């Protein structure tokens, strides 16, 4: 009756609490996803045990078709729920059962302020400004699988040179934008979090696609629909809005 | 191979009667965003469909006894397999039918005339000279009726006062009311985009006061819900949904 909740460390969704003493259990973590899990447990009346995904990954396929990360943790029934910024994608939805999105978003561009670049097209036209994304993320997979002309050109550019334009994680990409002439294709929510923490950065263009974060469950989970209903209840009460406002308030950049 | 029954409703630009020099029959009678959507979804899933207009012409709401009407009831009673329409995903509805994931995200916002000091819903709750309201018994109204936020509670009181004189029957009547008088219509953002592209004196005020989506409705336990979700995600990543919305929403330009 105690659910196992797989998750992953990512600001401001799930983070280690800064503590002067050792912490244990769910008390180790804080962030948007912990508040969310608290509200969901309050609505549905279940106990949860938060476990970090061992390989520290969200979930992707290799050439052989095998999965990793939280997705694999759900497929193998080693976790009941996955409460994380887990992007709802076509390939993932076929192997796990997502709840309806608790947060909508889209891919956009993270770049430094004061440049003539205003769209993804302006990036696809030139090569002086390097651009890319995190390796093996849904953002990257969009460009890898996209058949749109512009995004095909951008994908070609990212792949050339042994994938030198891709970064391993979000932090590395942000530092590459702040140090060099680089633009990071990133999900809009993370961009909102960053541009309010470091005022040298801004979002370029709008959203190139629309998607959402959903709570992951294994196929056939009786909790998928109940969690969908709980998320809708929390959205109509305005509680999700309060949680995002709580965790996205930072330095306040002009 | 059975032909699925698709309940729907007449609403611009989702489902509309074609203009024709001759009588039309079957699915050939209708056109709009939702028909294109059905065409692509069948193209992916390979099912035949038969479009039926919901008899009572309503989306779906509860009465005093808790009984449903509209497309929602049509799905509950299994007189239809799918409901392809701008059917807002709500808490109360999700408990009686199985929604697919949203094929279009949106939120409640304000439709008003341009060049006014009003910039938010708060500016409306502060005053009473500018009357404001919503469509009767729609999800937008129910938001304010059930909301526990101070501002939206005040707004709901305003809408309800005077035997609900601030509420409109349908979207068209409300739009005409904004175009003729000093009235602001609380409306879903997608429809507002549809209006502001065709009436250049009008605009959206503020942002979205909440977040929701339109989903394809199916009865609880429907084996088609998950496959339709997957098809919708496939269509979003290919940019098909974006192209369809662009097709039916851009109506020339406002200079
Ligand atoms: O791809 C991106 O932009 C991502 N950044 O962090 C993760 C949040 N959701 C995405 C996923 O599930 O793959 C990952
Ligand atoms: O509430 C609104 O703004 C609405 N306008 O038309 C309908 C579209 N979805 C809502 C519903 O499902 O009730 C209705
Ligand atoms: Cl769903
Ligand atoms: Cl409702």
């Amino acid at each position: 009756r105690t659910l196992i909740v797989t998750t992953i460390l990512e600001e401001p969704y799930v983070m280690y609490r800064k503590s002067d003493k050792p912490l244990y259990g769910n008390d180790r973590f804080e962030g948007y996803c912990l508040d969310l899990l608290k509200e969901l447990s309050n609505i549905l009346g279940f106990l949860y045990d938060v476990k970090l995904v061992p390989d520290g990954k969200y979930g992707a396929q290799n050439d052989k078709g095998e999965w990793n990360g939280m997705v694999k943790e759900l497929i193998d029934h080693r976790a009941d729920l996955a409460v994380a910024p887990l992007t709802i994608t076509y390939v993932r939805e076929k192997v796990i059962d997502f709840s309806k999105p608790f947060m909508t978003l889209g891919i956009s561009i993270l770049y430094r302020k004061g440049t003539p670049i205003d769209s993804a097209d302006d990036l696809a036209k030139q090569t002086k400004i390097e651009y890319g994304a995190v390796r093996d993320g849904s953002t990257m997979t969009f460009f890898k699988k996209s058949k749109i002309s512009t995004y095909e050109k951008m994908w070609a550019f990212m792949s050339s040179r042994q994938q030198s334009a891709l970064v391993k994680n979000s932090d590395e990409g942000i530092q590459r934008v702040l140090t060099t002439d680089y633009a990071l294709l990133m999900e809009s929510t993370s961009i909102e979090y960053v541009t309010q923490r470091n005022c040298n950065l801004t979002q370029i263009g709008g959203l190139i696609d629309s998607k959402g974060y959903g709570v992951g469950t294994p196929i056939g989970s009786p909790y998928r629909d109940k969690i969908t209903i709980a998320i809708l209840q929390l959205q109509e009460e305005g509680k999700l809005h309060m949680m995002k406002e709580k965790w996205w308030r930072g330095n306040g950049c002009p």
